């Protein structure tokens, strides 16, 4: 139960992380979710049974047409609106650096329950204002994280005008973050100016409640405006409804009303160790076990599906070259010589078809991944073809064997960087 939940989080995150970089994240996510196994069982089956509420996991559930929490993730915290309501109002605001940010202001009194990985809090909010913030946490650092998220979430004018410099944050795919996430990522790096400009007020130590100061230290006497830290743990226990959600190509999970509940920006960067053995069968996830395993899995896949490849190679070669299974291999090839190696190898195959009785098989399986890229005019007679592993550029010789591709004709077995990789 617990080992399945933990491995499901680590599984789902790696898929959502990989999906964002792809040209069709939604399709890539489904391809990987339908192919991946976790401890013998399919992930497709796990997502139906398992009630694990997590950012990356719920994005997978949304993709397959399953219900998820009505709550939304912001700054890695799940916001459960226990009471109140609001209405949207799109407004432009100038930061401290005079940068205009178009933000959806929520007009109305609302009570939230922030649920974090290292912290918990009960937020009381009004229009462009924070009324109160009761907070628990493991350490003072985890408390500060929740405070910074709550200060940005309130959208106060002091928070906007505390910004210093230009906000140009981007995700893994080099795409600008929305105005609210621009503020989070700024203040998460450093927010001493925010804490200073927010405002301090005197407090009463009463309900096991203590203050917190701009330097992130405990204080019985005074505290930040609206912020109280409970010595004990915050009691919550409020079930959220499982609601139907729509999901677009960018993995932006939206509820019935049209609010973005989840996104790949909310998926945590933590990469835990796997309890149960996760088995990714998708070609996109050959990169997960390093560049070394990519070269192994590429030549394995060709050997496994050789009879199909051989028919394709002869008749429709453009179909073969444009397979998505050669994309991991092509990332390892140096960007300068990607099209040049493709042009070289695609000639060598043309000559093989032209001269008819020059059919090598070993040479084809060896060089076929280089032909995946769009070809370019090469001067030719490449002694070797560089393929960048971890830093070091291990080169594959055209004629004969190499450290990367070692085939012994006696054994009829392929060795790739020491490890075995199929047989014919």
């Amino acid at each position: 139960n617990d080992d399945v939940d933990q491995s499901l989080i680590i599984a789902a995150r790696n898929i959502v992380r990989r999906a964002t970089v792809s040209a069709d994240p939604l399709a890539s996510l489904l391809e990987m979710c339908h192919s991946t196994q976790i401890g013998g069982i399919r992930m497709v089956d796990i997502l139906r049974q398992n009630p694990t509420e997590e950012q990356a996991v719920d994005i997978c559930k949304a993709a397959m047409g399953l219900r998820i929490s009505s709550s939304f993730s912001f700054g890695g915290f799940t916001f459960k609106r226990t009471s109140g309501s609001s209405v949207k109002k799109e407004e432009e605001v100038l930061t401290g650096n005079l940068q205009t940010l178009k933000i959806r202001v929520h007009e109305g009194y609302e009570e939230f329950t922030m649920v974090g990985r290292r912290a918990t809090a009960i937020l009381r909010k009004a229009t462009r204002r924070l009324i109160q913030l009761i907070v628990s946490g493991r350490d003072q650092q985890s408390i500060a994280e929740a405070i910074i998220v709550a200060m940005v979430f309130s959208q106060e004018d002091c928070m906007i005008k505390a910004v210093r410099g230009d906000l140009n944050f981007v995700n893994r795919a080099n795409q600008r973050l929305n105005p609210m996430h621009q503020l989070l990522r700024h203040f998460q790096k450093d927010a001493k100016v925010l804490f200073q400009n927010w405002g301090i007020e005197p407090i009463d130590n009463v309900m096991g409640m203590i203050g917190i100061l701009p330097d992130m230290t405990p204080s019985t006497e005074m505290s930040l405006r609206g912020v109280r830290v409970s010595k004990m743990g915050v009691d919550e226990y409020s079930s959220t409804e499982r609601v139907v959600v729509s999901i677009d190509r960018f993995l932006r999970v939206r509820d019935q009303r049209g609010n973005v509940l989840l996104s790949p920006e909310e998926v945590s960067e933590t990469q835990g160790t796997e309890k149960l053995t996760i088995t990714y069968s998708s070609s996109m996830m050959w990169e997960i076990n390093g560049p070394e395993s990519v070269l192994v899995n590429t030549y394995q896949w060709i050997i496994r599906n050789w009879e199909t490849v051989k028919i394709q190679w002869s008749q429709d070669p453009t179909m073969l070259y444009n397979k998505m299974e050669f994309e991991p291999f092509q990332s390892l090839v140096p960007k300068a010589a990607r099209g040049q190696y493709s042009g070289f190898v695609r000639t060598l195959f043309q000559q093989m078809r032209d001269v008819l009785g020059t059919f090598d098989t070993v040479q084809i399986i060896k060089l076929l991944p280089f032909a995946a890229a769009p070809p370019k005019q090469s001067r030719m007679q490449f002694s070797s073809l560089t393929v960048n592993v971890r830093g070091s550029g291990m080169r594959i010789l055209v004629r004969g064997n190499s450290p990367v591709f070692n085939y012994n004709k006696a054994t009829k077995r392929l060795t790739v960087l020491g490890k075995d990789a199929g047989a014919l």
